């Protein structure tokens, strides 16, 4: 996260961590087994981290559960990223509390103009390097879909959406991928892409998680 804030301890209970021996990606917990990621972050041997807040010290409130199953969206474009969406099912179920929680599926797409919450553990420059150990928050409007497909002709398919500033200086970045936006208390995206991080007319692209509700709920329901 460019341009963002330091979330606080436990404040954003559904977000997780991805460490295959280190962080390499966020996720967000949907129920009590299952995760939802980006496909690009799929690998083997993954361990989901829960109730992480600073990803380098065991402070107390964390649970490590390794994945059982990885099941990366039938339709996933790797070249342009379309359908870019997983599922993680846990080996077993996580204890839920007010510190690890699990964050509802949306009923509906989210318009233009909602302010959304997006957190992770990426980068927080746009020029230069430097990983937070703690999780970074940022609030942040969707785009409407002409000015979305205007700074990125050509790339925008219907399971994108735009959130950011157009302005540049705020983003999500490299290592927030595959982690939550939350609009109104349910998950309406996921990080996936952009043209570097925070720059002027390039905002963040994010996985259109609505068109996906009967896909993760059938998938979720047989496996
Ligand atoms: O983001 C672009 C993607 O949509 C595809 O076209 O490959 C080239 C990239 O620049
Ligand atoms: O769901 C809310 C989201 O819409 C807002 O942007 O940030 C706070 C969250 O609670
Ligand atoms: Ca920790």
């Amino acid at each position: 996260i460019v341009g963002g804030y330091t979330c606080g301890a436990n404040t954003v209970p559904y977000q997780v961590s991805l460490n295959s021996g280190y962080h390499f990606c966020g996720g967000s917990l949907i129920n009590s087994q299952w995760v939802v990621s980006a496909a690009h972050c799929y690998k083997s041997g993954i361990q989901v981290r829960l109730g992480e807040d600073n990803i380098n010290v065991v402070e107390g409130n964390e649970q490590f559960i390794s994945a059982s199953k990885s099941i990366v969206h039938p339709s996933y474009n790797s070249n342009t990223l379309n359908n870019d969406i997983m599922l993680i099912k846990l080996k077993s179920a996580a204890s839920l509390n007010s510190r690890v929680a699990s964050i509802s599926l949306p009923t509906s797409c989210a318009s233009a103009g909602t302010q959304c919450l997006i957190s992770g553990w990426g980068n927080t420059k746009s020029s230069g390097t430097s990983y937070p150990d703690v999780l970074k928050c940022l609030k942040a409007p969707i785009l409407s879909d002409s000015s979305c497909k205007s700074a990125y002709p050509g790339q925008i398919t219907s399971n994108m959406f735009c959130a950011g500033y157009l302005e540049g200086g705020k983003d999500s970045c490299q290592g927030d991928s595959g982690g939550p936006v939350v609009c109104s208390g349910k998950l309406q995206g996921i990080v996936s892409w952009g043209s570097g991080c925070a720059q002027k007319n390039k905002p963040g692209v994010y996985t259109k998680v609505c068109n996906y509700v009967s896909w993760i709920k059938q998938t979720i329901a047989s496996n």
